[PDB]
DNA sequence: GCAGAGTT
DNA sequence: AACTCTGC
């Protein structure tokens, strides 16, 4: 999910890219969120449901990645952090109602981990680098794009951009949507946005980490940035207290349209709160500084692969290999 | 405060 | 087509 309006508000900085402009550049790909998709299958066969579908989406993907002479870096999930489960759990709680938490974690957890050694097997046979992130990804690859270990980073989640990340490209396993190519510094000099306004930006809208005002889209949260000038965190707390005194037996000296409308919109009662962005700022990663390498793949194993988990003959599994083995001649 | 308008 | 955000 990420920030609620957070592409949209960044959209004037991307640049379209045609996919071969990603050619040669080493890149991170958070791939927990293909798993966290591919969870409980699609039925796309006109008649029935597909047996391993994450794992067909991943060579898929790792097929298109070679094509374009990418050298990727796969980032696994790793622990969930507190705040994200909390916010899931009040996401949960509301589940349509109107007028068993320890057996659901406990399942995911294993259908995950048979995925994760999946398609970990499947890397390694592609000759493929990848690392088991502590507990997000998206700051473990934002860490990476920090270090000047990759040339960006392959991912569709605009939280990334919270952890600090430099350089994205979006809509690149997307077919209809153009590749967009986003830059930390093209944005910061147009929108004035540096890290803690996104930060801030997030208690505002929502994310993983908490769940925003009901009423407040990007606009209205860049007004309100806007409206209360600080370094950091302050502009909430500045905001939160202009809005308790607000709410407290008012009838007007002329307040902006802005503030003529933020009177109305409620606030949670513990509005804001600091651990959010502690855990944007300061989250766990990798700090180790690493030398990868990339091995050539072999075509056996993959095709064992395939026939066992597809059930795919050698010309099948070849002809979706003939593109790729084309591209690595040098 | 209403409906135009962008999104899934 | 509903859901939601926001200029008029």
């Amino acid at each position: 999910m990420g920030v609620q309006g957070l592409w949209k508000l960044l959209e004037c900085s991307g640049r379209q890219v045609s996919p071969e402009a990603l050619e040669g550049k080493i890149l991170a790909v958070d791939i927990s969120i293909w798993l966290n998709q591919a969870l409980k299958g699609v039925r796309d066969r006109h008649g029935n449901s597909i047996e391993n579908p994450h794992l067909l989406t991943l060579f898929h993907r790792l097929c298109k990645l070679l094509f374009f002479r990418i050298r990727p870096i796969f980032v696994f999930d790793g622990d969930a952090p507190l705040l994200k489960k909390q916010t899931l759990v009040k996401r949960r709680q509301r589940k349509d109602l109107a007028s068993q938490k320890q057996q659901q974690e406990r399942i995911a957890a294993t259908v995950t981990g048979q995925m994760f050694l999946e398609s970990q097997e499947l890397l390694r046979l592609f000759g493929i680098p990848y690392i088991q992130a502590p507990m997000e990804a998206e700051a473990q690859c934002a860490i990476l794009d920090l270090t000047d270990q990759t040339s960006g980073t392959i991912t569709d989640d605009s939280a990334i951009w919270l952890f600090g990340a430099r350089h994205v490209y979006r809509n690149f396993f997307n077919k209809n949507k153009f590749v967009e190519y986003y830059q930390y510094v093209d944005f910061h000099n147009q929108l004035g946005l540096d890290r803690n306004k996104l930060i801030n930006l997030a208690y505002l809208l929502g994310s993983d980490y908490t769940e925003g005002i009901p009423t407040v889209g990007c606009v209205t949260a860049m007004e309100i940035l806007n409206e209360f000038p600080g370094h950091g965190l302050e502009p909430l707390l500045k905001f939160s207290e202009w809005w308790h005194e607000a709410q407290k037996n008012p009838k007007n000296p002329h307040d902006t349209k802005v503030k003529k409308k933020l009177r109305t919109l409620q606030l949670t009662p513990g509005f804001p709160n600091p651990a959010v962005a502690e855990a944007y700022l300061k989250p766990v990663v990798d700090d180790s500084k690493g030398s990868f390498l990339w091995g050539k793949p072999d075509l056996d194993k993959i095709r064992e692969f395939c026939q066992r988990y597809f059930g795919w003959n050698r010309t099948k599994t070849d002809e979706s290999l003939f593109p790729v083995l084309k591209q690595l001649d040098a």
